[PDB]
């Protein structure tokens, strides 16, 4: 019900913020340096720290800008938050395999 994350404990997000993007809220992507990811897209999330300017360069949803998010308590790299595009405006990429379900 409720996602930790799995370093440290902080709250992030919740199964019930869950966004299905393109008809999906799991999307599997590779980024230029072959690193596979499980991204789950949350409408919403909290304990982050958001790292930078947005960035468009190499983005895996069409007119959505990523700034990394990483954990606000431990560091860890938990995904990117998605801004600058339409319904919706934004929303957060996590990577599910970094997070903890309740
Ligand atoms: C030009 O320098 C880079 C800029 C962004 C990245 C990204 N890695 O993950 C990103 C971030 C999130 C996204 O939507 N898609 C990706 O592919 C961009 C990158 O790879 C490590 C770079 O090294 C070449
Ligand atoms: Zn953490």
């Amino acid at each position: 019900s409720i996602f930790r994350c799995r370093q440290c404990g902080q709250t992030i997000s919740r199964r019930d913020w869950l966004l299905p993007m393109g008809g999906d809220h799991e999307h599997v992507v590779f980024n230029p340096a072959g690193m596979i990811f499980r991204v789950w897209c949350f409408s919403l999330a909290q304990g982050l720290r958001l790292i930078g300017a947005p960035s468009g360069e190499f983005s895996w949803f069409k007119g959505y800008d990523w700034t990394i998010a990483l954990c606000g308590q431990c560091g860890s790299h938990l995904g990117w938050h998605y801004e600058g595009g339409s319904q919706p405006q934004t929303f957060f990429g996590l990577i599910k395999d970094r997070l903890a379900e309740g």
